[PDB]
Formats: structure tokens, sequence, C-alpha cells
DNA sequence: GTTGGATGGTAGC
DNA sequence: CTAACGCTACCATCCAAC
């Protein structure tokens, strides 16, 4: 079993100079603005030329413009990549069928049956760069191992334009060496609390016990974590299958205003069913985002499919609800469907 | 003494 | 208006219905 992946470099970004190559070599960032005052919004991506001075996927658009005032400033256009991506992973299946869509960059792929040792597959990863690069202009980073978390990780390791093999020996090293917070699954805190008990070596698990160490980061990532220390961890690829579709909104000014807040609600379900597309849900929430940023919300689960009536009607309820319950200012609110038939 | 649902925690794009 | 998008997936916790 050979599991080659891969995940496209500074994306979006690379996209616009793809498109305005009198971008290239010159600091771009792409950014989500959010229409309540002028450079409202935090920022999807920005070019390697741009993150040299601290201009992560993130940050406040405020902060960069702080940062880098004389940079290319783009409104993302979603719709626009994900054409390139779509086109992308079209290709990717003239490898493989055994394809597995992580993201809008990434997807991994099962090559163990198209290829023999981790030399023909590099020599894969090595076309498979070219041919997305001549048919799209766009450099990727390959990741080569003998399943998903560790290609991941190969490729986190030769990111940009890389293309890195671990085979089974430098997966030995890795486990013994590999800081605990490099590892897919690990956030900052959970990587905090592994200090907090010594593990900080994705092998140091083992010489700790079971239970505590659960007890202090739960069931799934201890039978996780454990299991790539004993290396007897393996996930399988499977074609993924969209479990929830959402849009939210940033409201021009924070309020309580039941009559205020909804047009923007109503706004999301709209975009909503049309990112919806034959997809009938039985399951809404309302999500709703307050002035400390502090993300609330209420659901409802029907024993059949809702139509845009019901969701219209249904909603208010849950922002009727959910103003009964916390009385603090709502900043962004928006919908979300889910349990598809 | 599970199964699911309602809310939220964490982690990554 | 005065900083913090918008999106998705997955697990942990808690309380009722069975
Ligand atoms: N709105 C938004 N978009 C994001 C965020 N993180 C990533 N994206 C978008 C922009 C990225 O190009 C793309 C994939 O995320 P990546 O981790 O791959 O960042 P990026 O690929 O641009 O860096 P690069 O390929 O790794 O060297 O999706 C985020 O927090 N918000
Ligand atoms: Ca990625
Ligand atoms: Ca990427
Ligand atoms: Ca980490």
């Amino acid at each position: 079993g050979i599991v080659l992946f891969v995940d496209f470099d500074y994306f979006y970004a690379q996209v616009e100079e793809v498109l305005n190559p009198s971008l290239k070599g010159k600091p771009v960032v792409v950014c989500v603005f959010s229409g309540r005052f002028e450079d409202s919004g935090a920022v999807a991506t920005a070019n390697y030329e741009a993150r040299k001075f601290g201009v992560k996927a993130g940050i406040p658009i405020v902060e960069a413009k702080k940062i880098l005032p004389n940079a290319v400033y783009l409104p993302m256009r979603k719709e626009v990549y994900q054409q390139v991506s779509s086109r992308i992973m079209n290709l990717l299946r003239e490898y493989s069928e055994k394809i597995e869509i992580a993201s809008i960059d990434e997807a991994y792929l099962d090559i163990s049956d198209k290829v023999r040792d981790y030399r023909e597959a590099y020599n894969l990863g090595l076309e498979i760069k070219n041919k997305i690069l001549e048919k799209e202009k766009i450099t990727v980073t390959v990741g080569i191992s003998k399943n998903k978390v560790f290609a991941k990780i190969a490729a986190d390791m030769a990111k940009p334009n890389g293309i890195k093999v671990i085979d089974d020996e430098e997966v030995k090293r890795l486990i013994r060496e590999l800081d605990i917070a490099d590892v897919p699954g690990i956030g900052n805190i959970t990587a905090e609390k592994l200090k907090k008990l010594g593990i900080n070596k994705l092998v140091d698990t083992l010489s700790i016990e079971f239970d505590k160490l659960k007890g202090m980061i739960g069931e799934a990532k201890a039978k996780y974590l454990i299991s790539l220390a004993r290396d007897e961890y393996n996930e399988p690829i499977r074609t993924r299958v969209r479990k929830s579709i959402g849009r939210i909104v940033t409201m021009k000014r924070n309020s309580r205003n039941l009559e205020e807040i909804k047009p923007y609600l109503f706004r999301a379900i709209e975009e909503s069913y049309y990112k919806l597309d034959k997809r009938i849900p039985k399951a809404i929430h309302v999500v709703a985002v307050t002035e400390d940023l502090d993300i609330v919300s209420r659901g409802r689960t029907f024993p059949h499919g809702i139509s845009k009536e019901t969701a219209y009607s249904e909603s208010v309820k849950l922002l009727q609800k959910i103003l009964e319950e916390d009385e603090r200012k709502i900043r962004r609110i928006g919908v979300r469907f889910s349990k598809f038939i």
C-alpha cells in the first residue's frame, strides 16, 4: 500500500499570479473583506513573498495593510479558484481511481496498485507535478509514504514546490524524532497538555500509560496517537461526502434587533439552498457569532427533509431561541444544513 | 444502560 | 464603522427517550 498526497502551493495566491503574472515576484495578499468598514475582515492566504513579513492566513486585513502597505490586496474569488481546483482534481483521476479529495487544494491517492516501490512512486509524483504545471501553471507539493498521515507529513516537510518520500525506515525515525505538535490532528491546546505530561515526541506517548492520557486529550486522540507511535495505525482512502452546507454573514453593525438581523439571515438561507443543489437536508442550525466572538448556536432536526419555506420559518424561531438565552449583541449570523437524504 | 440530539471544543482549510 | 472571514469535519459532554 503506497499513499501519495498532493497539496497545491500558496493556492489562491498562486492562482492569482497565474491570472496576473505582473504580480509574480511581488507580495500578494488574498482578502476576505466583510463590508463592515473599509478593510474589515481577514486574510485567506498570501504568497511566500508576503509571508516572509508575517502576513499569514488568518490575521486581520488591517494588520497586513499596516505591515505591507505597498502590496497587492485582492478580493477572494472562491468560485474562480474552485474551477482551477476542479480541473486539477480531474487530472489526478488519470493517475488513480482511489482518490480522496480532502480540501480545495489537497487530495490523497492510493497509487499502491499503479507502482511497486517508493522509487516508482517518486517518479510518479514527478510526472504528476509536471502534468499540473504544463496544464494549469500551478506548482504543487507531493508527499509520499505508506499511509495518509505520514504522506501529509512528508509534504508539510517539502513545501513549497517539493516532493518527498518517507519510507518505512524514515518512518521508524520520525516516531522517535518528529516534534509532537507537527502531527496532523494536533492544535496548540492539545500541543500544550502534551508538554504537560512529557510527550514531546510522537513516541513519548508510549512512556506514559493509557488512561490519564485520554483523560487529558480524549479517546479518539489516544487511539489515534498511540497507534502511530506503535506504527500499527492505518487509515484508508475513501471518497468523501459533504455532510454539511453553510453560509454566514457579518452584519454592518452589531445588534439584538430581530428585525435588523432578519434580512442578513435570509441571505444565508437563500445562498445555502443554492449551495445545496438537490440535497434535501433534515436538519438546520442557526449559528450566530457574538460581540466577544464566542460562537453560539441552536438547531432543530426534522424526521423529514426541509423545504426552503420551512427553514425560513424555523430559523426565525431558532434565532429567537438564541436571543432568549444569550443576552449579548450578535455580530455575525448565518445558517447551516446537515443530515441529507 | 445504549442511541440520538442538542450545543460546543478543537483542528485545518 | 474603528481587530478577529468564512467554511467544514470530527469528538466530548450532557440529558431524554427508550
Ligand atoms: N478564508 C480562508 N481561506 C483559507 C484559510 N486557510 C486556507 N485558506 C484557503 C487559502 C489557501 O490557499 C487554501 C489552502 O490552505 P493552505 O493551508 O494550503 O494555505 P496555502 O496553500 O495557500 O499555503 P501553501 O500551499 O501551503 O504553501 O485555502 C483560512 O483560514 N481562511
Ligand atoms: Ca493543505
Ligand atoms: Ca496548500
Ligand atoms: Ca500543530
